[PDB]
């Protein structure tokens, strides 16, 4: 009866904006009832979500208590000001970690760190703390965006590559393995849908799958699922490295009868059925939904 300590910072931690929480919300969901099916769930939601899970309501300044209490830990948190990093940090003192290290994750969400550890191992666009010549936009060295003529303080400045926009769920343990490819439907630089699995060809597969091995096997302490972006435009360009659980993840059972949980445990798929995951406002049919906020998962073609 090993007990794992799921949280997720939308769901269980402090409020944010209904658009990303919606997206927190669905991940923890999935991850809930994924997980459950190999460890016995500890851990607590915020009191907007008691009628969701069964789980008691807390608050996140008393997740020690329950750390004490877990075999192991999942954290799913945005990068954003080193959270992810910090409540990360703070869990390895307690039990197993199913996902990365804080060593890792340190890197992960500092683009610009990430950047120059990148750069000599696998392709990753023109990055610089000041404006490029090229085409290029800016966004913020930590964060899970937009033109500009100047880089703010904070923000680094990046190539912009013209192309199709994926994602690669790799299992990251003894090897590197490739769970699923997604495809990016991206509107005002922010994404605002993925499909599950991508509508791309076999080769392109192929090689987004092998750069984006490539860029994980280049930061230590990466563990467990990790999500890697890339834009394919004449070949892969590795964009971010998410060290946590990513949003197309709520499309694996769907998609391939198989949950991250079933994935990460070993487990193969099932099936293949096409799932479009997409965020709206007020969807009929959605799978989650926080304020006037729903994500949906549907089959695609």
């Amino acid at each position: 009866s090993l007990k794992l300590f799921l949280f997720e910072f939308a769901t269980c931690g402090e409020r944010i904006e209904d658009s990303t929480a919606v997206e927190g919300l669905a991940m923890f969901k999935s991850a809930f009832d994924g997980f459950k099916n190999y460890y016995e769930i500890t851990g607590f939601v915020r009191p907007e979500f008691s009628c969701l899970f069964t789980l008691p309501v807390d608050s996140m300044d008393s997740m020690e208590k329950y750390l004490e209490k877990s075999d192991a830990f999942l954290i799913i948190a945005p990068e954003d000001d080193f959270l992810l990093y910090t409540l990360t940090k703070k869990a390895e003192k307690y039990c197993e970690n199913l996902g990365s290290s804080s060593r890792a994750i340190a890197v992960t969400s500092d683009k610009w760190e990430l950047y120059k550890k990148l750069r000599g191992e696998v392709q990753v666009p023109q990055t610089s703390l000041r404006p490029l010549d090229c085409k290029f936009i800016i966004k913020p060295r930590t964060a899970c965006i937009g033109f500009s003529d100047e880089v703010p303080d904070g923000h680094i400045a990046q190539e912009f590559i013209e192309g199709i926009n994926l994602s690669v769920s790799l299992a990251v343990g003894e090897d590197v393995k490739c769970l699923s490819v997604n495809e990016q439907i991206i509107n005002n630089f922010r994404y605002a849908g993925a499909v599950v699995p991508a509508r791309i060809s076999d080769e392109v597969k192929r090689e987004v799958v092998e750069e984006a091995v490539r860029a994980v096997e280049c930061v230590e302490g990466l563990n467990g699922y990790v999500g890697v972006d890339i834009v394919y435009s004449d070949q892969p360009y590795v964009i971010e490295i998410n060290a946590r659980l990513t949003t197309p993840v709520v499309a694996f059972s769907r998609a391939y009868g198989a949950s991250v949980a079933d994935l990460l445990a070993g487990g193969e798929v099932k099936h293949v059925r096409r799932q479009m995951v997409r965020k709206s406002k007020s969807a009929e049919k959605p799978y989650v939904s926080v304020g006037d906020y729903t994500l949906e998962i549907i089959d695609l073609d």
